């Protein structure tokens, strides 16, 4: 409900970008003294066709609705009248991404168990209100300090219907491949259980610190190839269902590298929920934190 007028906003720096959003960070200064707040706006292209006009729409909608610690804030909205839409203005979260951050940032199994955490609270928070994610990484998860992480981009999330267990996908070439369960690569189907097997290899990145080398479209195209043409999904779809997965990261544990390889069962109804998750990384956080 909150209108942010244009005229205090000002720009410092973009924060990131996809095909056809625009995240930049603004100093909100309705005084232009001490008191200006940082904000996150993300904008849809002005470019962007009907189906992304009424995804953003609806993007902006699920945000509204969503409230939970692990979840970024909501903050309000602003007339975009250059690309005549609004404008997603959302609270800043410092310490950017994981995938920016743990590449320059040494941090313990500990607190990467406790984000591991923190990530199956605000995802079984967005399935309780039935929405699927359909983008969940490294790069999705903001910082805000050492100790909270949170969601912070639903560019992908849908709602899950009514009398039904999934939702229909109708596969693009923006599709986080490298992330999605066979099931999604292969029916076009993204189930609830889905998000999980993206949540493995969301902890996966964690415990290879997102080391770019180690990170799943490397790995996984090491193991497909590249002279493969219009056939990585193909391929990958085929590797995935041979049973073969990421390795296991230097240092991670067995039992984290196991419930990882449980996220990533073949058959999505032997996959656990996100709430059967929290109580077990509750157990192997405290476990390791000691
Ligand atoms: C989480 C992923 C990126 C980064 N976003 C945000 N980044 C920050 N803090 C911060 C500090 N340094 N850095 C680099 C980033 N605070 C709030 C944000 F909302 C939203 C976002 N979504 C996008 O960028 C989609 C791709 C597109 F459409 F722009």
């Amino acid at each position: 409900p909150t209108v942010f007028h244009k005229r205090y906003l000002k720009k410092i720096r973009d924060l990131g970008e996809g095909h056809f959003g625009k995240v930049s960070l603004y100093c909100y200064d309705p005084t232009n003294d001490g008191t200006g707040e940082m904000v996150a706006v993300k904008a849809l292209k002005a470019d962007a066709g009907p189906q992304h006009r009424s995804g953003w729409k609806q993007e902006i909608d699920i945000l509204r609705t969503l409230y939970h610690e692990h979840i970024i804030k909501y903050k309000g909205c602003c007339e975009d009248a250059g690309a005549a839409s609004l404008q997603l203005v959302m609270e800043y979260v410092p310490l950017g991404s994981l995938r920016d951050y743990l590449p320059r940032h040494s941090i313990g199994l500990a607190q990467l168990l406790l984000f591991a955490q923190q990530i199956c609270e605000g995802m079984a928070y967005l399935h309780s209100q039935h929405y699927i994610h359909r983008d969940l990484a490294a790069r999705n998860v903001l910082l805000d300090n050492d100790r909270l992480v949170k969601i912070g981009d639903f560019g992908l999330a849908k709602a899950v219907p009514e009398g039904h267990e999934y939702y229909r996908v109708r596969e693009d070439g923006d599709s986080p491949v490298f992330w999605y369960a066979p099931e999604c690569l292969k029916e076009y189907k993204f189930y609830y259980a889905s998000d999980v097997w993206s949540f493995g290899v969301t902890l996966y990145e964690l415990l290879t610190h997102c080391d770019s080398s180690q990170s799943p479209p490397t790995k996984f195209l090491e193991l497909i190839g590249i002279a493969q043409g219009q056939m990585t999904v193909l391929r990958l779809t085929e590797l995935l269902e041979r049973g073969e997965r990421l390795p296991r990261p230097d240092k991670c544990p067995a039992e984290v590298y196991h419930l990882m390889k449980n996220c990533w069962e073949t058959e999505a109804s032997f996959r656990p929920t996100f709430e059967n998750l929290i109580p077990i990384l509750k157990t192997v956080h405290e476990k390791y934190q000691g």
